[PDB]
DNA sequence: CATTAGA
DNA sequence: TCTAATG
């Protein structure tokens, strides 16, 4: 957790690099399992040779570990770190819509900067266009102060559209959190469930609503069950206009809501742990449902769920209030 | 690990 | 269709 800290971080930086800058999935993959095991390795590593003994750790990684221990640094690491090429890639990827692939490509075109990015909006697609158009706000955190107004607004319109709807703003916001990155709204209607062959409009209605009253500014993407947009609190009585924010709206079939809700509320730690327990308790949890375990190694049979509570009950747990879903 | 764009 | 991107 800190006893092998440096080692693990160098290794991540290392891994990271193969994957984006170059394209060595392998190596990249190589670095992570290694950094994965050494992290667990409950003993302060004094040498490579020692590390080496680990699984995933081969000749190469050890070597690095040696120099890293020996001298407070790593050359290949210092070099990369400097190297404009790699730097440029890491950077471009910052724009919503820019992945490594494209990052790589732009660079080899000579698009190392945001300015360049501008001068070539032609080479960008819409996602990426919008991305650049809000690069700054994109990086900005969401003061919960803001999260509450936003939430407020969403709920009202949903409501007006159809009172049958069921929305939930999940995430960290849901778990107390002082800020959040983007808003995730969980969505399901009663007329939509596991069987009933879709209802696209079910989603499309509100997407339009919200958009109708200027909360929705732009559309990153829009499916029949998932919508990726850009919203924004109305700039009051002028002077303090609000930063553009990432929002994702999702249609879930009524019968698998709370699992989804449970799920989305996280935290990963509550998850895995909420997950580790359901197993002992004779089950299985997932992003959508919860099925009883059967001794033949496994089983199915998606249990009926009416609320976050139900699941707890199921795995006979203690209802943990969202605020305390922190682990 | 799933859903949407895109070319 | 595949391949990229966000989640
Ligand atoms: C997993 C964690 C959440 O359940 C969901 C993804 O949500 P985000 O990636 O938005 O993560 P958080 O809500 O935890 O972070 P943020 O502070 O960005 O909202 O899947
Ligand atoms: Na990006
Ligand atoms: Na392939
Ligand atoms: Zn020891
Ligand atoms: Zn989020
Ligand atoms: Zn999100």
């Amino acid at each position: 957790e800190t006893l092998n800290g440096g080692i693990t971080d160098m290794l991540t930086e290392l891994a990271n690099f193969e994957k984006n800058v170059s394209q060595a999935i392998h190596k990249y993959n190589a670095y992570r399992k290694a950094a994965s095991v050494i992290a667990k390795y409950p003993h302060k590593i004094k040498s490579g040779a020692e590390a080496k003994k680990l699984p995933g750790v081969g000749t190469k990684i050890a070597e690095k570990i040696d120099e890293f221990l020996a001298t407070g640094k790593l050359r290949k690491l210092e070099k990369i770190r400097q190297d404009d090429t790699s730097s440029s890639i890491n950077f471009l990827t910052r724009v919503s819509g820019i992945g490594p692939s494209a990052a790589r490509k732009f660079v080899d075109e000579g698009i190392k900067t945001l300015e360049d990015l501008r001068k070539n909006e032609d080479k960008l697609n819409h996602h990426q266009r919008i991305g650049l158009k809000y690069f700054g706000d994109f990086e900005k955190r969401i003061p919960r102060e803001e999260m509450l107004q936003m939430q407020d607004i969403v709920l009202n319109e949903v409501k007006k559209v159809d009172s049958e709807y069921i929305a939930t703003v999940c995430g960290s916001f849901r778990r107390g959190a002082e800020s959040s990155g983007d808003m995730d709204v969980l969505l399901t209607h009663p007329s939509f469930t596991s069987e009933s062959t879709k209802q696209p409009k079910l989603l499309h209605q509100v997407v339009e609503q919200l958009q109708k009253v200027h909360f929705i500014t732009d559309t990153l993407s829009k499916g029949e069950t998932k919508f990726m947009g850009v919203c924004q609190l109305p700039s009051k009585n002028d002077e303090k206009e609000y930063p553009h924010r990432r929002i994702d709206i999702r249609l879930i079939p009524k019968d698998q809501y709370y699992c989804g809700v449970l799920y989305f509320t996280g935290s990963d730690i509550f998850n895995k742990n909420m997950r580790a327990h359901a197993l002992e308790k004779g089950f299985t949890i997932n992003e959508y449902t919860i099925r009883p375990l059967g001794v033949t190694g496994v089983a199915g049979e998606p249990l009926p769920v009416d609320s976050e509570k139900d699941i707890f009950d199921y795995i006979q747990w203690k209802y943990r209030e969202p605020k305390d879903r922190s682990e």
